[PDB]
């Protein structure tokens, strides 16, 4: 079982021609992942000053390549409100109420799902605060990093590809996974 969130950066800072670029290269992930036949439910979310759901992990096609892959297409780099303003806790934060349980407690099999983060940005977030508490409250409700006997590292992967020529590479190497012999920090030119 496995969730997979795509969460683009659709900022000024970003650029036309670079979130198209970051577009298409969600589209090849996708079907690199289908390529292998799995499905995994995926989560889909744009932001700016604020984060726009365009397709949720609950809904009943999150798990159909095609279908997800056509709702990311249709998405437009003027489809934001105010892109003067980069939020990207708030976009996380967003990905967080997808985790959110729907009866108080833990869903049946909860432990069992591999959750995936890909984050596409340039690290020039400018309102929210940090976003590096957000992981660390998803971290808190999937119960990783708690048992040292059953840390379950392997539940969360957080990959961040860095958009556009001018990012904060501290901040995009901040929010990425760290785990050895494994890399998280990707450009746009370059799974899950
Ligand atoms: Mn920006």
């Amino acid at each position: 079982s496995m969730n997979i969130y795509l969460v683009l950066d659709g900022s000024d800072s970003i650029g036309a021609s670079n979130f198209t670029g970051a577009k298409k290269s969600l589209v090849n992930l996708i079907e690199k992942v289908a390529s292998y036949g799995v499905k995994p439910r995926y989560g889909l979310v744009t932001y700016a000053t604020y984060p726009k759901i365009w397709v949720k992990v609950s809904e009943a096609d999150s798990s159909n390549a095609d279908w997800v892959t056509k709702q990311l297409n249709e998405i437009n780099y003027e489809d934001h409100k105010l892109k003067s303003g980069t939020n990207t806790k708030k976009a996380l934060q967003a990905v967080y109420s997808m985790m959110s349980w729907p009866d108080d407690v833990p869903p049946e099999g909860w432990n069992r799902t591999r959750h995936v983060i890909i984050l596409m940005t340039d690290g020039l977030h400018n309102m929210g605060g940090d976003p590096i508490t957000v992981i660390d409250e998803i971290r808190d409700l999937l119960y990783i990093g708690k048992d040292r006997k059953n840390p379950r590292e392997d539940y969360l992967d957080v990959y961040v590809f860095g958009v556009g020529p001018l990012v904060n590479q501290v901040n995009i190497n901040a929010l990425a996974s760290k785990k050895d012999n494994e890399q998280h920090v990707f450009k746009v030119k370059d799974l899950s």
